[PDB]
């Protein structure tokens, strides 16, 4: 309805691996990265390709992967093995099928966490569930960079949160029909439900390690939006005459945690600079039916304004067992960032990064009821 999937949410449900044979210049670039980095002949590669027309992606899976494929490529070719030597111009034969594919699919040209996330992984064999030990990435940068391990856990965090996000509904269902032991039952399901996510965001530390994510994994990822080394932006050549500034693939551009902010009255979603705008401004990195889900949610009545008025401590414990899964999430989530950013960039904080991430969890601290 908003495309969201029951068992795997807003992730991309089986991706396509294939595209048409008239692609096959790309896809071979793609699926070879590691190699064609190494031994710096990716952008020889990249500038000796001919302008291929879009035209042939006729499915939403295959332009899905069309763009993958492309952002993987822009980011190897920008930013060569990440040794200072930058690109500032993405040749014109990548660079317009790229823009005229975002344009249709409503992203920015610059690859995001629908592509690499979301849209970037298969079942090992079908007929056995979604679990690590049975998934796999679609594409990778360097060897031993932990796509595989950053991008698939990811995944599953974000699976985890989808049987969540299907409660919604009953949430909204049960406050229009004072329906109040639903409504109690539900909240607990979505708190049980944030709390199996964080089980699952555990699984980071044996499928990451810090030094392959920080200086490798990373230098991928990272974007031209008020980034020293492309001052300006980007000139995506013979689309737009100005260079242009779009933000490196924060999983800050996950629907996930805004989507719980909303639900719950908490105000994320609005408020003061450098803060709700950046969580505002990363929405823009989204695919168009989740931002529309999220709008959607918070045009509905407030869940924290109805669970007030009611003078009962079952609605108050189980709206505040939310928001105590919510603030867990960030806390962990803060741990993360400290191993697998601050140490490394410590060992040769610093940024005001945690106080962004401190402050949002702060707010989601005092929503709480009771
Ligand atoms: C595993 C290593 C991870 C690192 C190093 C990391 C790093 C970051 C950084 C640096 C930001 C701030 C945006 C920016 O300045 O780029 C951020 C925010 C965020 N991250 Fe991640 N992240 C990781 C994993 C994850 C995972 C698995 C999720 C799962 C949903 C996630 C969800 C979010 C969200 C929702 C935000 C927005 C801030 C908020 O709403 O609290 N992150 N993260
Ligand atoms: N080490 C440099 C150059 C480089 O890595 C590179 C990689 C792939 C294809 C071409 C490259 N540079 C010049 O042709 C860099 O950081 O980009």
């Amino acid at each position: 309805a908003y495309h969201i999937d029951e068992e795997v949410g807003f992730a991309l449900p089986n991706p396509q691996e294939n595209l048409p044979d008239f692609y096959n210049d790309w896809m071979f670039i793609a699926k070879h990265l590691p190699d064609l980095i190494e031994s710096g002949q990716l952008r020889e590669r990249v500038e000796k390709l001919n302008m291929l027309s879009i035209d042939h992606l006729t499915d939403h899976k295959s332009q899905r992967l069309a763009r993958l494929v492309l952002g993987c490529i822009t980011m190897a070719y920008v930013w060569g093995k990440g040794h200072g030597d930058v690109r500032k111009v993405l040749p014109r034969n990548i660079a317009v099928p790229y823009c005229q594919l975002s344009a249709a699919l409503e992203l920015p040209p610059i690859l995001v966490y629908a592509d690499c996330v979301l849209a970037n992984w298969k079942k090992k064999d079908p007929n056995k569930p979604l679990t690590y030990e049975n998934m796999d990435v679609l594409f990778s940068f360097r060897d031993g960079d932990c796509s595989k391990g950053f991008f698939l856990v990811s995944l599953l965090v974000e699976i985890a949160a989808a049987s969540a996000i299907k409660v919604i509904p009953t949430v909204f269902k049960a406050m229009q029909m004072q329906e109040r032991d639903t409504l109690l039952k539900a909240l607990l399901e979505i708190a049980s439900c944030l709390e199996k996510a964080l089980q699952v965001f555990h699984q980071i530390h044996d499928h990451v390690n810090p030094k392959a994510f920080f200086s490798v994994l990373r230098i991928y990822l990272s974007g031209w939006k008020g980034n020293p080394q492309l001052s300006d932006g980007l000139v995506y050549e013979g689309f737009w005459e100005d260079p242009k500034e779009f933000a490196g693939g924060s999983a800050g551009q996950s629907s996930v945690f805004q989507c719980f902010d909303v639900l719950l009255g908490i105000q994320q979603t609005a408020g003061g600079g450098h803060a709700a705008q950046f969580l505002q401004d990363m929405r823009r990195y989204m695919p168009p039916a989740h931002r529309n889900f999220l709008c959607s949610l918070e045009s509905n009545p407030s869940v924290r304004e109805f669970v007030l008025s009611k003078g009962d401590a079952g609605l108050r414990e189980a709206y505040d067992a939310c928001v105590k899964a919510l603030v867990s999430l960030r806390s962990y989530h803060l741990q993360i960032v400290t191993k697998y950013i601050l140490i490394p960039a410590s060992q040769q904080g610093g940024t005001d990064l945690m106080n962004f991430l401190k402050t949002v969890r702060s707010t989601t601290e005092k929503s709480l009821l009771k």
